């Protein structure tokens, strides 16, 4: 299928990957690059962010779902559900709002690219109505992410995807800082794109840091892999 092998034939081997985040949360401006390296067809991804305005002013881990769908491995029985690799290589716009429950909301717009052989996530981020004390600015999330299930369904009227579901952060007493996404996906160049039957993607998300870096920064680790078609 030309269709699977061209969007396909862009993530058959190792991808090099740039992030490059401009954020404001209650007017606290921040700015994040990334660098690294995604293997689609075992739905891995490393990468290694940088603050490169000083102190992050939000917990790293919040950042984890903003700062690359496309990796995801999709089973040779479910390559006609992969819009994110369909895309490719014009793109797709990623959306999201990020409601901090019992808090603050952040509004994030990507867009997610080929430049060249590299494949480039540029975002904004603005965050608004957090509270100075609560779990988002208090820096009370625990450095570390649980696996959670993504739902992908079609949004034909729109061309593209949307995609709903929970994050789970962990807080040093036991409770958790949950927060909401609602996001939404869709193409930026106007060819044909697969839009697909409901599924959902499964992560697994691992931070750690470089012990040999003095900037404020995460290591993210994670793999993907769809399922929820027989």
């Amino acid at each position: 299928d030309p269709m699977v092998s061209k969007g396909e034939e862009l993530f058959t081997g190792v991808v090099p990957i740039l992030v490059e985040l401009d954020g404001d949360v209650n007017g606290h401006k921040f700015s994040v690059s990334g660098e690294g390296e995604g293997d689609a067809t075992y739905g891995k991804l490393t990468l290694k962010f940088i603050c490169t305005t000083g102190k992050l002013p939000v917990p790293w881990p919040t950042l984890v779902t903003t700062f690359l769908m496309c990796f995801a491995r999709y089973p040779d029985h479910m390559k006609q559900h992969d819009f994110f690799k369909s895309a490719m290589p014009e793109g797709y716009v990623q959306e999201r709002t990020i409601f901090f429950k019992d808090d603050g909301n952040y509004k994030t717009r990507a867009e997610v690219k080929f430049e060249g052989d590299t494949l480039v996530n540029r975002i904004e981020l603005k965050g608004i109505d957090f509270k100075e004390d609560g779990n988002i600015l208090g820096h009370k999330l625990e450095y570390n992410y649980n696996s959670h299930n993504v739902y992908i369904m079609a949004d034909k009227q729109k061309n593209g995807i949307k995609v709903n579901f929970k994050i789970r952060h962990n807080i040093e007493d036991g409770s958790v800082q949950l927060a909401d996404h609602y996001q939404q996906n869709t193409p930026i160049g106007d060819g044909p794109v697969l839009l697909p039957d409901n599924h959902y993607l499964s992560y697994q998300s691992a931070l750690s840091k470089d012990p040999n870096e003095k900037r404020d920064h995460m290591v993210l680790l994670e793999f993907v892999t769809a399922a929820g078609i027989t």
